[PDB]
């Protein structure tokens, strides 16, 4: 790689943003960053900021439940949000994981049925990955050009890839793979 | 008035964009937003060609070849975004690319060649004054001048924004009722 620079050039700006977001949304969250010394193409560093911030915001908004709710639910009172970078072969892997309520998969199914994309019989045969992928279909999720869409497009314009996994009341993990320059 | 989703106009673009990019050997990720945005049905036939021209301009003149994108420290794949939405009592349509931007120096040279401006007045022209030459009838060698004419024909307005090596954004606002 030619113009390598530590991912910290983009990471160090998140602790402040996370705390303020958590305060505004009345959420209690412990933010952990890992692999801040991971080197990657400077172009990626300058472009991956917007996408990551959105995933972080998603986690704080839709993921982590208010402290009172986590308590009522029987989970540790403070939520955990982890942002990490690491090497996997010739790929830099960035992950945003929260231990929140998890993506509501039924909600997605209901929305897909409403849009006429699938019917009830078919909906019952879909796999979790199949359900979660609806989140990447442009125009699927209602807006207010932000969203999972913009995240995937930006990541893919860097020749990157993005995947999602989630478990009810367990949390959600978004994974971004960036290529070695 | 009688409305229809703007998808009637947008539907054919993905294929044309894909084929054009492939022809001019450019890597382009085409994004279309708000295809459900409605507009006057009598606008469909008229606004199609102008929009296609703006998309072609972005692919041909905007988005740079891969090696150029890399040299400039930009994402390898260029991004072309076509969007429509309702604002106030109008339909707003935008065509944006993150390419090399409009060659303003080239526009001024053309304006002088066409007798539209004396060279003694070129040094102080504002960016808007420069880009506006594109709307002067006969400026193009369908061209931007024709696009502006058609938009005016629909009682709407058009504006351009562009920054060197950053990109170009063309915004069209058409009246609803
Ligand atoms: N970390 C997370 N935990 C739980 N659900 C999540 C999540 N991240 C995303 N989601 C779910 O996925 C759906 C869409 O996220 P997306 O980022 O595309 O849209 P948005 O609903 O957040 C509105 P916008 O992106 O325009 O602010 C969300 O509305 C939510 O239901
Ligand atoms: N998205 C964009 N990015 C960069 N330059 C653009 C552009 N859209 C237009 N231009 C530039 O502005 C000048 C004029 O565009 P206009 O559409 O009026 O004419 P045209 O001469 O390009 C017709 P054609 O090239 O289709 O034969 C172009 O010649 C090009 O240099
Ligand atoms: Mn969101
Ligand atoms: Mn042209």
């Amino acid at each position: 790689g030619s113009h390598m620079v530590p991912i910290s050039f983009v990471f160090n700006r998140f602790p402040r943003m996370v705390r303020d977001l958590a305060k505004k949304m009345n959420k209690e969250v412990n933010f952990i960053m890992r692999g801040e010394d991971t080197e990657l193409d400077r172009t990626f560093v300058e472009e991956i900021g917007e996408p990551l911030l959105h995933l972080l915001r998603n986690a704080i908004d839709h993921g982590i439940e208010p402290k009172e709710e986590r308590i009522a639910k029987g989970k540790p009172p403070i939520g955990t949000l982890i942002l990490s970078a690491r090497h996997e072969g010739n790929n830099v892997v960035i992950e945003v994981e929260d231990d929140g309520r998890g993506i509501d998969k039924e909600k997605i199914i209901r929305k897909a049925i409403e849009k006429g994309l699938i019917d009830e019989s078919k909906a019952a045969t879909l796999s979790d990955q199949e359900i979660l992928n609806f989140l990447f279909v442009p125009g699927f999720s209602t807006k207010e050009g932000v969203g999972m869409d913009v995240v995937k497009n930006v990541v893919e314009s860097l020749n990157g890839s993005i995947s999602i996994e989630s478990e009810k009341d367990k949390g959600t993990k978004v994974t971004i793979r960036l290529p070695l320059t």
